[PDB]
């Protein structure tokens, strides 16, 4: 079975479908398109954007169905079927936090111009505030330490790398949640994970 | 197994839902819930918010992970892993042509005010336009009539709801698309679904 993941150069949308490869120790190729050179691929994804799974030569696109397509073949979809659609509710409201915090998340990344602090008050502290405590709800709940039964799971990866990525620059972000705290500790201190975030390349998205 | 689907009283978001239901010959308790009375039961949703099923009086949030898991039960999720990911990423894409709309069916649906024609002639039909070209090409891939392998899935469901019911004020809907025309009629004519579209409550969303 041959892997190629297409993304831009960045972390962004793809880097759970990458985590889950490394936890699984499977090799994929790790294709990372310029910006020059994207209007020349565009056309062959299917849906004109990334990231997309080649998988045998057959593509896959849409980041949450391609983490999922390989977390289930790798083990990290859920242990049996109500469990995945846990795992599934959770990062489908992952989506919609994001899609909340588009407002600061395109002035922090140089998209659109803004007040960068005031967003930051405003938008996404409000948004995570809402979205962690919802989080928190499911680690009360599990006593594993993660969010839904007894390991990890990809819903767990998209919150760790998520709070860690956003603690670099929002200090305060686990003031008052610290659940959310422990789990994104737990979560990264996995050996394979801590070993990828050392190795990946460095980029500012 | 008893399931309970709680909503508002529309078609909105739980719509696909009922009707894997309704193909399933499963029965559910479809309840729907005021304007109201909502306060009230806000708080028993996992994130505050519906369609909310409850599976044994487990609560599942979310209306895609909800329709995942009601189709895999009912045979309706895809026939094979890949083809359940392509079903998936259909989904996903039609998700992020809901939220495209977004500025068009808040005029419409009376929550804010604008320019509804503007908002069609600008927002709705180029949208449905980049839409309906990439559903047209896993029409003309399959050559089954179905979005994705031999038979029906809850990613056909989605888009002849969605193109069946945009049809019924936006007269042009289909103009330059007769394959989605044909994949309408066609989900349409299933004589479960064509039963519940006469039967349902009739609401305005
Ligand atoms: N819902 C999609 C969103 C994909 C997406 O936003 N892709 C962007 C990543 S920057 C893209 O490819 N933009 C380039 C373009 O649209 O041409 C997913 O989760 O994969
Ligand atoms: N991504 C969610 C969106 C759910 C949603 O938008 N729910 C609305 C339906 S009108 C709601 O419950 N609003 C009431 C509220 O937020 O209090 C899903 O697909 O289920």
């Amino acid at each position: 079975v041959h892997y190629k993941l297409t993304y831009f150069d960045g972390r962004g949308a793809a880097e759970i479908i990458r985590q889950i490869f490394v936890l699984a120790g499977q090799e994929y190729e790790d294709i990372r398109l310029s910006h020059d050179e994207w209007p020349k691929y565009k056309n062959e994804m299917p849906f004109g954007q990334l990231p997309v799974l080649e998988v045998d030569g057959k593509k896959l696109a849409q980041s949450f169905a391609i983490a999922r397509f390989v977390a289930k073949k790798f083990g990290f979809a859920g242990k049996c079927p109500f469990e995945e659609a846990l795992v599934d509710s959770i990062t489908d409201q992952y989506k919609d936090f994001i899609n909340e915090i588009r407002p600061f998340l395109r002035v922090a990344m140089g998209f659109a111009e803004g007040d960068l602090e005031k967003l930051s008050n405003e938008v996404f502290l409000p948004a995570r505030e809402k979205f962690f405590g919802f989080m928190t709800n499911f680690l009360k709940e599990s006593k594993s330490g993660y969010l839904v039964g007894d390991s990890l799971t990809f819903a767990d990866l998209y919150l760790a790398e998520c709070a860690s990525e956003f603690a670099k620059k929002t200090p305060t972000i686990f003031d008052g949640f610290p659940e959310i705290k422990a789990h994104a500790e737990k979560v990264r201190s996995n050996p394979a994970l801590k070993k990828w975030i050392e190795t990946r390349p460095e980029t500012k998205f």
